[PDB]
């Protein structure tokens, strides 16, 4: 959808399907990151094919972040496939270290206390800053369904949220 550099909900330079380029306030710094990611002089604009390539890599990266993380892996391993997509969604948005910080929520999720996990996940900066997205992800954790995305797989889910 967005094939030119934009800022994300935190004001950070981004392109494509939520591909964060840099936290630097320099648009030139962001353009340099873009060119390095794409492998050419893009001047701040990419193709659809390029956007989808970065997206595939970014999803892979989020899965790899979980599997390499001592706190996230055992939660991920305990979840069914639909709830695993909710966890990948969080990591995609906030990064592995950020999600690994939800210690209490992760525990509740591992215990399969879905309603209590949902309540705990909402007492977060995440929820207060991106409540509609957070509500969709949380409903996914609570129900183990894709109901919140009705009007599926992790790629489609992120295409919707991002
Ligand atoms: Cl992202
Ligand atoms: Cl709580």
């Amino acid at each position: 959808l967005r094939l030119k550099i934009y800022k994300d909900t935190e004001g950070y330079y981004t392109i494509g399907i939520g591909h964060l380029l840099t936290k630097s306030p320099s648009l030139n710094a962001a353009k340099s990151e873009l060119d390095k990611a794409i492998g050419r002089n893009t001047n701040g604009v990419i193709t659809k094919d390029e956007a989808e390539k970065l997206f595939n890599q970014d999803v892979d990266a989020a899965v790899r972040g979980i599997l390499r993380n001592a706190k996230l892996k055992p939660v991920y391993d305990s979840l069914d496939a639909v709830r695993r997509a909710a966890l990948i969604n969080m990591v995609f948005q906030m990064g592995e270290t950020g999600v690994a910080g939800f210690t209490n929520s992760l525990r509740m999720l591992q215990q399969k206390r879905w309603d209590e996990a949902a309540v705990n996940l909402a007492k977060s900066r995440w929820y207060n800053q991106t409540p509609n997205r957070a509500k969709r992800v949380i409903t996914t954790f609570r129900t183990g369904t894709w109901d919140a995305y009705k009007n599926m797989d992790i790629f489609e889910m992120l295409r919707i949220d991002e």
